[PDB]
């Protein structure tokens, strides 16, 4: 066994690069933007059809892949070309982000999640939806929270909505602009190798997933190459969790063993896409201050950290309980089963 401790590294070349970016440009001009419905109902054919063929069979085998060598997660090295001026500054938080300018990306990327094969999903949970495509950017009045829009502190390693029985199956991370040099931090459930004692706990149904409240198991799926929901920030290093003595002690020294596996080596540029199987692999980033790297003991200022997310689901069937009548892709769950009470 070749236990993976890292992700795989796909360097995109410039005629893929180019194909993209006219295929992008062309999707624009047919469907005016990447939430048009006849659009997503043709998803797959269009992905099949305009993706460069190494990116398909890149993407096809690793839908199916939860073999013991694969990590769950896959950087596209320079899929796109960013044309930093045309992107003008970064805007002081998420909610002032163009998606007018963003529209050729939100294509691109759902073409990624459409080759797998999965279907990009929105989350009342995540911004009381907030489209397909989300802007994730430092804003500086949550500088030292634990959410995307922070900076100076640590992004603990997590799966995507650990609270929801519905989380998504597939995330993708495009970095448009990372000048503050943050790197990325992924960790995989399969470099811990063969199931072992510690591990084996993680499938008792006995875990608090904070959003008395239910429980869950953190290892699910296949016993021996199991899937996990994860989140150390909410699950541990929180004193309104609400563990058991039992369960915090097992979530204790399952985080001892995990944390010498996190991979921190990778330092995304412009350009650069992480693709995750969100049931293998957790994602995270370390601390930063927005604005500004640190070169041979002086400070170097720079256009503020943005990044683009999309999830995805690979059956609108199973989760259909919990997706609006109106909208399969919209999903309105809010912790483990239970669905928001809005009206
Ligand atoms: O900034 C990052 O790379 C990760 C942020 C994050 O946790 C997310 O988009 O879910
Ligand atoms: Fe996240």
């Amino acid at each position: 066994l070749e236990i993976p401790t890292s992700p795989l590294i796909i360097k995109i070349t410039q005629q893929e690069r180019n194909i993209l970016s006219n295929v992008g440009n062309l999707l624009v001009k047919a469907f005016g933007n990447y939430e048009n419905p006849d659009y997503i109902a043709s998803l797959h054919l269009h992905a099949f059809q305009l993706l460069p063929e190494r990116i398909t069979r890149i993407l096809s085998q690793f839908g199916s892949d939860f073999s013991a060598e694969q990590y769950g997660a896959i950087v596209f090295q320079g899929l796109i070309e960013v044309d930093q001026d045309d992107l003008g500054p970064t805007p002081p938080n998420w909610q002032g982000a163009d998606y007018g300018k963003l529209n050729k990306y939100g294509f691109i990327c759902s073409l990624l999640h459409g080759a797998v094969p999965s279907k990009p999903v929105q989350y009342y949970a995540q911004r009381k939806g907030g489209g397909l495509l989300h802007a994730v950017i430092p804003d500086e009045k949550m500088a030292a929270t634990q959410t995307g829009s922070g900076s100076k502190t640590d992004l603990f390693v997590h799966t995507e909505d650990a609270f929801l029985s519905n989380q998504a199956d597939f995330l993708s991370f495009l970095y448009l602009r990372n000048e503050e040099r943050v790197p990325s931090t992924l960790y995989s459930i399969r470099s811990h190798g063969k199931m072992n004692p510690v591990m084996k706990k993680l499938f008792e149904p006995i875990y608090q997933c904070p959003k008395s409240g239910p429980t869950a198991s953190v290892l699910y799926g296949n016993r021996e190459l199991p899937f996990i929901r994860f989140d150390a920030a909410e699950q541990i290093f929180n004193e309104n969790a609400g563990q058991t003595s039992e369960a915090l002690g097992n979530l204790m020294d399952f985080w001892d063993e995990a944390k010498t596996l996190i991979n921190s080596d990778y330092i995304p540029n412009s350009g650069d896409l992480i693709f995750v199987n969100n049931h293998l692999c957790a994602h995270g980033r370390s601390a930063f201050i927005a604005g500004q790297r640190i070169e041979n003991g002086e400070i170097i200022k720079c256009e503020r950290r943005q990044m683009l997310r999309m999830m995805s689901k690979t059956s609108l069937i199973h989760i259909r309980s919990v997706t609006r009548t109106d909208d399969p892709y919209f999903i309105m769950e809010e912790h483990l089963g239970k669905i928001f009470d809005l009206d």
